[PDB]
RNA sequence: CAGGUCUCUCUC
RNA sequence: GAGAGAGACC
């Protein structure tokens, strides 16, 4: 992805957009109980602790374009996924506007604590002041679709988050572009089934993990994913993706059975505008961090990637032996031989991704499931039955999130979601934790979970 | 101060 | 089943 160009808002007659800049995250009664090396994120360019120029290292990301066009490889790689796609019988047709807006059984209800975008956020109206949970109501909906239309520019903000330090010096905080409400909306009329048919199926069909739940999930993945795994990282897969990426999913989506106007939106997110404090921007390739379908887009592009990257960099390579499940950028793989990703890495170099190896190894080990992390956590083989697979959250991980809080009124919730991830660890694991937490006040005052308890809740999922 | 998923907590 | 919160993840 690429900036092609800024100019000021008065310029483009576009509304001044802006964020926070002091972070709501504040050290919490637990910080000095537990080790971390994580710090809120820079949110504003004279913070002392910056090394850099700030909006330097924020579009820093933008490394460029280099393919435009599908070759042979992702053409071949993008009918091999659609494939699959069409024993899942996709709805092609339009979502209803009263079902985009207000949710189904497999698709949730537009938030609506959460910004409308633009032009609305610049115009003090909420999307409470257009949308009614308990009316469906979606005549006002209708009106402004037809006042302000569609395509209209994402705001620029800067997301409030911990980040490493290294980060944190070299300013690249993260950046969330609020998508339009309008867009959204259409967006989701257009794949609202789409939506819901991949949230409905994590697994090896879809190749997407969207909706799966890794209580349960984690058992499947080593029957869905046999023989050899392969793995890696991205560094900004969002931003890296260039447009050819998007021409690969159009032909994804037309092979399943899109109309080519539903098609055509695609080009509307490949090609964006966007709003950041008193500028407009343009940026070709990428995907917008907040538009509709994030995730389920990101995760198909990345399916359509995988296979691209073998059949180009091998010889004899049997799609069909591919089994991978992806959740945006963030993929597990297998294939019935290893597979080299330092070559992939290669091939993926040509195509604008910059590939790592997985889990911040210095070089591309082996990947096994005694190693392997997906959705940053492990697996581990319960000791009583060996066949229900535990995801590991890294207790490193877990206490990074409770040094801070973004409102001790929620204290309790906190540290209880806490517990639900940190007892796959073990018993022993646990026990620390918990009393480490109780080394203090407040943790005194606390109800947490019994982990003889967790253990049997776990049990009985299945 | 975005898009989502999952889980939990509270209430009718 | 519906409203209200939170947390993690992508
Ligand atoms: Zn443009």
């Amino acid at each position: 992805g690429e900036i092609q160009w800024v100019k000021p808002n008065k310029e483009t007659g576009r509304l001044n957009i802006n964020g926070p800049t002091r972070t709501k995250l504040e050290p919490s009664v637990f910080h000095d109980v537990f080790e971390g090396n994580k710090e809120p994120a820079v949110l504003h360019s004279k913070d002392p602790r910056l090394e850099v120029d700030f909006e330097q290292a924020l579009f820093s990301k933008y490394v460029g374009n280099t393919l435009y066009e599908p070759d042979e490889y992702i053409k071949e790689a993008a009918l091999h996924y659609a494939n699959q796609l069409k024993q899942l019988d996709i709805d092609t047709s339009q979502m209803s506007m009263e079902e985009a807006c207000y949710g189904t059984e497999n698709l949730e209800a537009i938030d609506l604590h959460t910004s409308a975008g633009y032009p609305y956020s610049a115009l003090g109206i909420k999307k409470r002041d257009i949308l009614d949970s308990t009316t469906r109501d979606v005549s006002k909906m209708k009106f402004y679709m037809d006042k302000y239309g569609l395509d209209l520019p994402y705001s620029t903000y800067v997301k409030d988050e911990l980040r490493s330090i290294d980060k944190i010096k070299k300013g690249k905080s993260r950046l969330i572009e609020a998508s339009s409400l309008n867009d959204s909306v259409y967006l989701r009329m257009t794949f609202g089934h789409l939506y819901e048919t991949f949230h409905a199926n994590p697994g090896t069909v879809t190749g997407s993990a969207v909706g799966c739940n890794p209580d349960t999930f984690w058992s499947k993945l080593p029957i869905l994913l046999p023989g050899s795994l392969f793995a890696f990282d991205y560094s900004g897969y969002d931003a890296s993706l260039s447009p050819v990426w998007f021409r690969a999913l159009e032909l994804v989506l037309r092979e399943i059975g899109y109309s080519e106007e539903a098609v055509s939106l695609v080009e509307g997110i490949n090609h964006t505008h966007h709003v950041y404090r008193n500028k407009t921007y343009c940026v070709l390739g990428g995907m917008p961090s907040g538009c509709s379908g994030t995730s389920i887009f990101n995760s198909m592009i990345n399916n359509i990637i995988i296979r691209a990257l073998l059949i180009k960099t091998f010889k004899g390579i049997d799609l069909d032996e591919l089994n991978m499940v992806a959740y945006g950028d963030d993929v597990l793989a297998s294939y019935p031989f290893p597979i080299d990703c330092l070559e992939l890495a290669r091939t993926g170099k040509e195509y604008g991704l910059t590939m790592t190896p997985a889990d911040k190894s210095p070089c591309f080990n082996e990947v096994n499931w005694d190693n392997a992390t997906f959705l940053k956590r492990g697996f581990l083989p319960d000791e009583q039955f060996p066949f229900l697979i535990h995801p590991t959250m890294p207790m490193k991980e877990i206490h990074e999130s409770i040094r801070w809080t973004k409102d001790a009124r929620n204290t309790q919730d906190h540290v209880r979601s806490l517990c639900l991830l940190a007892w796959h660890n073990g018993k022993q694991e646990y026990e620390k934790f918990v009393s480490a937490i109780r080394s203090v006040p407040v943790g005194k005052a606390l109800a947490i979970p019994n982990y003889e308890n967790l253990r049997r809740n776990w049990l009985e999922l299945f």
